[PDB]
DNA sequence: GGATTACACCCAAGACACCAGGCACGAGACAGAAAAACACAACGAAAACGGCCACCACCC
């Protein structure tokens, strides 16, 4: 970031390339690159089903799953979340008011507000609800699958 | 007119003496920096922002 490459073969000829532009700071600092760095300037540089992944989206960021199944497009994967849902108690969200998380509990919504598919499987409000588990098309951008550091929660319940 | 004879001296060999180029070191005043400049108390008053992008939204 903040740092500009013109492949030119005079320092006038990077002065003009990049003259005439309000975005560049007005110092001249440049620096040559080596013959081994001129490759490492253009460098362009591990997601699985059953992965353990979090979200950082909309109401449900914060939140660890396991992705469930990745569209063929390749920028969609679902995931199998724990449900934030209210059950009712004050439909008439965010990332700060939710409640707290747990398991789709079937019985539940029923006595307190439910189109049963399969034995499991709850479609309820556009959300899919696999034996009690949160499934959604969750955007590849909202999801993270690297460099995550499990908590206690986690090792508690996964 | 050259050698030869008779002879004056004097100057180069030999002993011990000297100059200035630069080189190590003082310090030099410049400047340039910092860096601090009363006690106690009372009152009122105003106090971050751009773009971000799912999401609700409207007409299509």
């Amino acid at each position: 970031k903040g740092h500009v490459y013109i492949e030119a073969r005079k320092a006038e000829a990077i002065n003009d390339a990049l003259k005439g532009n309000v975005n560049v700071f007005s110092n001249n600092s440049k620096f040559l690159v080596g013959i081994v760095e001129y490759k490492d300037l253009l460098r362009p540089v591990k997601l699985t089903r059953g992965s353990y992944v979090r979200v950082k989206n909309g109401k449900f960021k914060g939140d660890l799953a396991q992705v469930d199944e990745v569209l063929e497009n390749g920028l969609e994967a679902r995931l199998k979340l724990v449900p934030r849902l209210d059950y009712g108690k004050d439909l008439s969200y965010t990332s700060k008011f939710r409640p707290a998380q747990r398991l789709f509990s079937e019985a539940e919504a029923r006595v307190h507000e439910i189109r049963r598919d399969r034995d499991g499987f709850v479609t309820y409000g556009g959300e899919e609800y696999y034996e009690g588990f949160l499934y959604k098309t969750f955007r590849l951008q909202n999801l993270i699958v690297n460099s995550i550091n499990p908590t206690l929660n986690e090792l508690s319940l996964f």
